[PDB]
């Protein structure tokens, strides 16, 4: 499809090549008091959060009909989608066998670097990263996936039958696909399950570090922190 | 001194007399079944929290000067406390050798029959129970303990001096007694950590209202909501 080629073209441009993969900050072997964080980790924390919601933003933009929605729709599908396409990109992007976190700005961080920042948390990205891993999705079918995980109906949008025929479109897009190279569906929603609970551990781990404030999260991230909370 | 006195006559009045222990739902045994928390095991964590909250203050008015603090600092001290003063005394009250959570209406237990509800925060707080236990911390000094818990700076206070004053007076009278039978600062120690564990209590709170299988009763809601720093 054009559709799919758009997709893939998006998917492609917001994350980095095996080039660009930047090991400058990389340590095979870091000794963390465990259970514990200083300044600089939550930081870090928040800056990966908030280069991640940059770059979606631009991802965003750039599948077709998305940049046509209203502003408030297209800042309620971020928000709303933001921590579950984190989570997922970074699952599909990292290397669990080696231990390996990789950014979407070409960021490498090994599990113990990011123990102290993210806690428990990355442990259970990685272990979801294995998880899919297994199912062998390729890139257009990841492609549509995560458009799919963003064109959503959701409680608040004002053109909600625009994002419905979108969410169609893409559907199809993602259909055709499959068909295409037939000549595991059922198996990735099993794992969506692990997701949700990876989102709330995301939750979980902001509502933590925003009680002990060593530093206050970036607005932009506090604010989908509190619109996330059905309360 | 009689102030000694008033804080063991309250502390031993806010508690289950060794008659009224109720062992009829106690299972030693469980099959920890159906692993993931249903709506019976959220309403019975939140049921248990609010079990002490009359207890605690009742206690609470029973200490000589708390009911001459201004009214707003004594519900603000009771709501800040409340966590830490429901670990601290299940804490002392439970046996951690066997998995015993002692409750203030007197109900006995198994950590297994509440692992559901509370989830990691009961092997905390059974973990600082054995830590406690291990002080051999006696009646008075515990009275005064758990009275320096509710009678503590907070922000908010209309009166912090006379806050203060008060937490002196039972300072006071705590050295006297640990005299008169480095411990001190030991017990002393138990302050701290038992605030880390308030934390816990927290994210459980938290993350059940997120989950949302029960709403939070509105007095705990509002000592959740009251407690957060933002
Ligand atoms: O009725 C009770 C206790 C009621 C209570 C407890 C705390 C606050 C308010 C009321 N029965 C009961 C009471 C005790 C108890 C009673 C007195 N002391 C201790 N400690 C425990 C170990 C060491 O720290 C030193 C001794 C424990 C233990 C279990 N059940």
């Amino acid at each position: 499809a054009n559709l799919l080629t758009s997709l893939v073209r998006a998917h492609l441009d917001s994350g980095p090549s095996t080039a660009k993969l930047d090991y400058s900050k990389f340590q095979e072997l870091v000794l963390p008091h465990f259970g514990k964080e200083d300044a600089g980790d939550v930081q870090q924390f928040y800056d990966l959060l908030s280069g991640s919601l940059e770059v979606i933003r631009k991802w965003a933009e750039k599948i077709p009909g998305f940049a046509e929605l209203s502003p408030a729709d297209q800042d309620l599908l971020l928000e709303s989608a933001f921590l579950e396409l984190f989570i997922l990109r970074l699952a599909y992007r990292s290397k669990p066998g080696e231990g390996k976190l990789i950014f979407c700005s070409g960021l490498v961080l090994h599990r113990l670097q990011c123990a102290r920042g993210f806690g428990d948390w990355i442990d259970s990205i990685l272990a979801f990263s294995r998880s899919l891993h297994s199912l062998l999705v390729d890139v257009p079918a990841f492609a549509c996936l995560s458009a799919l995980v963003l064109i959503t109906d959701r409680h608040g949008l004002q053109e909600p039958r625009r994002v419905e025929e979108l969410q169609n479109r893409i559907a199809s897009c993602l259909k055709e696909h499959v068909a295409a190279v037939a000549g595991c569906l059922s198996r990735l929603l099993g794992k969506l399950p692990e997701l949700r609970t990876l989102c709330t551990q995301g939750l979980q781990r902001i509502f933590y570090l925003k009680l002990e404030d060593l530093v206050p999260p970036p607005p932009i991230i506090d604010k989908i922190f509190m619109d996330t909370l059905p309360f």
